[PDB]
DNA sequence: GAGATCGATCTC
DNA sequence: GAGATCGATCTC
DNA sequence: GAGATCGATCTC
């Protein structure tokens, strides 16, 4: 199932001040749970850096598919973001602070997608 | 200049859970422990470490957050927040609070600088 | 420096 | 009272 | 600054 998402599915999501970043729905490690009630959220687990997790609502996770996304999820964000200055902010190219972690992001979450849920998950987590 | 700083103890509130020990920290992906949601000026965050779970960590609202002094201010919370949660904590939930507590008591006879220094571990994982 | 915003101070 | 404006502040 | 607005008038 009735959810949208379970753990191991490999989603696109978007936190303020992050561009949008590959991510694997996981379980939280303190409450265990990987979906809550707040309008729903689920629990990720950034790929690129293994200490980075977070609550995010369903509304900023879209389901990852390719690399090749990520400029349509730019500019959606752009869209519907009502102040110029938060426009702007999300039109900037990636930082160098971030790049590198982001592009190794985007490698593993390819790996990940390669394998089974079960497997991914025992990597990943 | 901003209202807290890294090495700051706070209690921090995050919907699904209790009111929990907590230190203010560099997010381990953006290196930032302060942000505007948004860019907006009334929003800002920051990033803080659980104490008593190493790997959990959020971006807390400066409004659901609180700065520690002791236990002791945990019922009071707990009243002000059913206003606006009032079971006991139960379970394993429970112990990983306590430890918690005990280590944000041990870190609050510390200096800034010595608790920043002994708590390291915590960034592990 | 560049871009954007927020606000005390003008013209009307 | 309402724009217009010249900033001064904040992020980058 | 500049229209509506109140007071004591001019002048009809």
């Amino acid at each position: 199932h009735l959810l949208k998402y379970n753990v191991g599915d490999l989603v696109w999501s978007k936190v303020s001040g992050y561009p949008w970043w590959p991510c694997m729905v996981s379980a939280d490690p303190l409450l265990h749970s990987y979906t809550k009630l707040k309008a729903r959220q689920y629990h990720v687990q950034f790929f690129g850096d293994a200490p980075e997790r977070a609550w995010i609502f369903e509304k900023s996770l879209v389901a990852f598919e390719g690399e090749g996304q990520f400029e349509k999820l730019c500019q959606e964000s752009a869209k519907q973001a009502p102040t110029k200055a938060e426009k702007i902010k999300l039109l900037k190219p990636i930082s160098g602070k971030l790049r590198a972690q982001w592009e190794m992001g985007i490698v593993q979450a390819e790996e990940a997608a390669s394998m089974s849920v079960e497997e991914r998950k025992a990597k990943f987590t």
